[PDB]
């Protein structure tokens, strides 16, 4: 389940990071909006670009120092006010961005608890909007 998930996803984190971004993106082109450098490319392109990479694996660390920090799928406040005080971001795009997660996890052959990253990312997205995110 959930605590094992954060073992799979930490052993291959930045292929992961990089597929969920993408699976994201292409989910939810007009996400670009708030990527300038982005539109325009390829995944094989995305994927030669240094801090396409490194962004995307710096978010997943994050995402699973929190999830591994939660009880029963539900992070600490504490983390959601750390994130909300770490430039311009809304529920709304980690909200896309989870549902994007969840249909990668249901696609794997995996056994991935996917309800479980469902309740987290809903839970998150609550957590930050109590912390003050619009
Ligand atoms: C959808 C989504 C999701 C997410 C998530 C996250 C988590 C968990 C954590 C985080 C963090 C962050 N953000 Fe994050 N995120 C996002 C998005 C974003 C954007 C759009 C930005 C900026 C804008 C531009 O310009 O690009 C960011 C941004 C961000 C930041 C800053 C940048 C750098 O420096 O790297 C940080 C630190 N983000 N994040
Ligand atoms: O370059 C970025 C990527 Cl790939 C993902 C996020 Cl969430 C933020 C930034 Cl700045």
């Amino acid at each position: 389940g959930f605590k094992q998930d954060i073992a799979t996803l930490r052993g291959d984190l930045r292929t992961y990071a990089q597929d969920i971004f993408l699976a994201f993106l292409n989910k939810y082109p007009d996400e670009k909006r708030n990527f300038k450098n982005y539109v325009g490319k390829s995944d094989q392109e995305l994927k030669s670009m240094a801090k396409f990479g490194d962004h995307t694996e710096k978010v997943f660390n994050l995402m699973m120092e929190v999830a591994d920090r939660a009880t029963d799928c539900v992070p600490l406040a504490s983390d959601a006010s750390t994130l909300v005080q770490m430039s311009g971001l809304t529920t709304g795009n980690f909200e896309k961005l989870f549902v994007a997660l969840v249909e990668y996890m249901r696609a794997s052959g995996q056994s991935f608890d996917s309800q479980s990253w469902d309740r987290f990312g809903k839970n998150l997205v609550s957590a930050l909007s109590s912390a003050g995110m619009k």
